[PDB]
């Protein structure tokens, strides 16, 4: 999480698209969706980003619909945002116990248990959250048995991103969960 507000230049690709879908969350608009292989998942855009502005103007109490229609009417050579890094969620970060465990349950993606003596409850991990993030890779419309398989391919470190499910919910509305799990950037970051 970046405790500041980033600029990001984008760029339609061939078929006049970006690759991303917004939601209007507490009056704010927010990253719902980000197609992999397009120019927001270049430019590094994330689930949960909050977009402040495009081209200047601000985003403030727009709907869905609206921000979408601004980014369609837009020449788009050059599309300036304005974004606030993941606001809504927290990253911790934990270390496996020689049995390679960080030490919770999850289920749909929402961690339902802490475990005692577990790096996960040393670290102050809390439920009814919904894992959004592991080292940086989004995981999110994964069935949980691709996510437990991402945190067994990791090394003795492992980092989580989450997101209050209360929020996360209410973000991931008007998308089917395993539409979620195709369109969804789900890739590693290019450098
Ligand atoms: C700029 C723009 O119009 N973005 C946009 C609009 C709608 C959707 C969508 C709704 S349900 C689903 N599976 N995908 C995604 C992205």
């Amino acid at each position: 999480i970046k405790q500041g507000i980033r600029e990001v230049i984008l760029c339609k690709d061939q078929d006049g698209k970006i690759g991303l879908r917004l939601k209007s969350i507490d009056n704010g608009i927010f990253v719902q969706l980000v197609q992999a292989n397009s120019p927001a998942s270049l430019v590094g855009l994330r689930f949960g980003d909050q977009v402040l502005q495009i081209n200047g103007e601000n985003c403030a109490g727009w709907s869905s619909d609206k921000a979408h229609k601004v980014l369609k009417q837009a020449f788009g050579e050059k599309i300036t945002m304005t974004i606030r890094d993941r606001p809504f969620e927290r990253t911790i970060t934990m270390h496996k116990d020689s049995t390679g465990h960080v030490g919770f349950i999850f289920k749909n993606g929402k961690i339902t248990s802490i475990v005692k003596d577990s790096s996960a409850a040393r670290n102050g991990l809390l439920t009814e959250h919904n894992i959004c993030e592991i080292n940086g890779q989004n995981v999110i419309g994964l069935k949980d048995s691709q996510i437990a398989d991402i945190l067994s391919t990791s090394g003795t470190v492992v980092t989580i991103t989450i997101m209050p499910a209360f929020i996360f919910e209410h973000i991931i509305k008007r998308m089917a969960p395993s539409i979620m799990k195709s369109l969804m950037d789900h890739t590693i970051p290019e450098v």
